[PDB]
């Protein structure tokens, strides 16, 4: 389906959370838990009433209601990810996150990743990205960013469960809020309220995009 998520001002074009393992000195394995390379869409985006997801993200000061309210509203998305947890976790391992945003405008952006448990923040990663002019447009690349220990521990404890339904029950209360801001104007460029489920057998990691609307 669609390649990227975002507006004309800012688009997320690439994203993957992965594990790199050195099997031996001449061998390397890479496994993707989640990525945006396979949109399960056949497009005009379907919408979700934002009031149905407030409980799942931090509220009060700095919260999703406050952010959505300040706008712009066309920059707010709900992204459903199916996580691929089929990998043998073996020392010589790297858990990383790669993301790439693009713009027509030359900006300095702030990328905030809030990991949430039961709607409450457990981790916040703030990364500042400066525009790189590449073949006609500005690119903001966060290459191989180290995964936070919380998330490394979470992936291990989730894999330990003997059934996908048990992992889905855990992932029901696990969310990620991604916010990209113009560091100089303070304008919200892109907001993604991420929800998670485990992928169904042989299909692999997938995602589905919805527009967040108030009414
Ligand atoms: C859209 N998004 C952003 C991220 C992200 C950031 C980090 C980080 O910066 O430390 C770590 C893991 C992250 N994942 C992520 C989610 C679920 C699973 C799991 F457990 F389901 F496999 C595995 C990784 C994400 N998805």
């Amino acid at each position: 389906g669609p390649r990227s998520i975002g507006t004309t001002k800012l688009r997320l074009v690439e994203f993957s959370a992965f594990l790199e393992q050195q099997r031996d000195p001449d061998s390397y394995n890479k496994h993707l838990f989640v990525h945006i390379g396979h949109a399960n869409h056949s497009p005009l985006l379907e919408s979700v009433d934002i009031r149905q997801i407030y409980d799942k993200f931090p509220e009060k000061k700095g919260g999703l209601k406050e952010l959505f309210g300040k706008g712009p509203q066309n920059a707010f998305f709900l992204v459903k990810f199916w996580a691929d947890l089929n990998c043998n976790i073996q020392a010589g391992a790297f858990y990383g996150v790669t993301s790439q945003y693009e713009s027509s405008e030359n900006m300095t952006v702030t990328c905030s990743t809030k990991v949430c448990s039961f709607g409450k923040q457990v981790v916040e990663k703030v990364e500042t990205e400066y525009a790189r002019f590449e073949n006609g447009r500005f690119v903001y690349r966060i290459n191989r960013s180290p995964m936070c220990e919380y998330m490394i521990n979470f992936i291990h404890k989730l894999k330990h469960l003997p059934e996908k339904y048990m992992m889905n029950s855990v992932l029901e209360n696990f969310t990620i809020l991604l916010v990209v801001t113009n560091r100089d104007t303070q304008e919200t460029l892109l907001c993604m309220a991420c929800v998670f489920e485990v992928s169904n057998s042989e299909h692999g990691a997938q995602h589905h995009i919805y527009r967040l609307v108030k009414d």
